[PDB]
C-alpha cells in the first residue's frame, strides 16, 4: 500500500538518523573499549554476571537491519552498554572509566538526536 511504503520511508531516515547517531557515539570511544561484543573466550564467565550484553558491533548490526522502529529502542541498547560495564568492572579500572566518559559525552550527542526525531517525525 501507499501508507506501508510511507511506513518505511520514515523507518529509513530513522534509520540514517541513528546511523549518524552511532557514529559520533563510537568516536566517543577512541580506545575502542566498547566495539565488539566481550569474547567468551578471554571472559568465560561473563554471561553469569551479564544479562544482557550490548555492543556497538551488535547495534549496527540490528541498525542496518532497521530493527530499531524508534529512538527510545537504541538509547535502552546503548545504555546497555554503559551500564553492563559499569557493573561488571570496578569503579577505579580504565574500563568503568571509559563507560563514564562515554556516557557524559554521548549524552549531548542524544539531548539534540531526541529533538531532531520528534521534529523531523
Ligand atoms: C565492555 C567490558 O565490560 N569489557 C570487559 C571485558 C573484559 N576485560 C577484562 C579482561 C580482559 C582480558 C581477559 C580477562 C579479562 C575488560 C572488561
Ligand atoms: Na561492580
Amino acid at each position: 500500500s501507499m501508507e506501508q511504503v510511507a511506513m518505511e520511508l520514515r523507518l529509513t531516515e530513522l534509520t540514517r538518523l541513528l546511523r549518524s547517531v552511532l557514529d559520533q557515539l563510537q568516536d566517543k570511544d577512541p580506545a575502542r573499549i566498547f566495539a565488539q561484543p566481550v569474547s567468551l573466550k578471554e571472559v568465560p564467565d561473563y554471561l553469569d554476571h551479564i544479562k544482557h550484553p550490548m555492543d556497538f558491533a551488535t547495534m549496527r548490526k540490528r541498525l542496518e537491519a532497521q530493527g530499531y522502529k524508534n529512538l527510545h529502542e537504541f538509547e535502552e541498547d546503548f545504555d546497555l552498554i554503559i551500564d553492563n560495564c559499569m557493573k561488571y568492572n570496578a569503579r577505579d579500572t580504565v574500563f568503568y572509566r571509559a563507560a563514564v566518559r562515554l556516557r557524559d559525552q554521548g549524552g549531548v550527542v542524544l539531548r539534540q538526536a531526541r529533538r531532531e526525531v520528534d521534529s523531523i517525525g
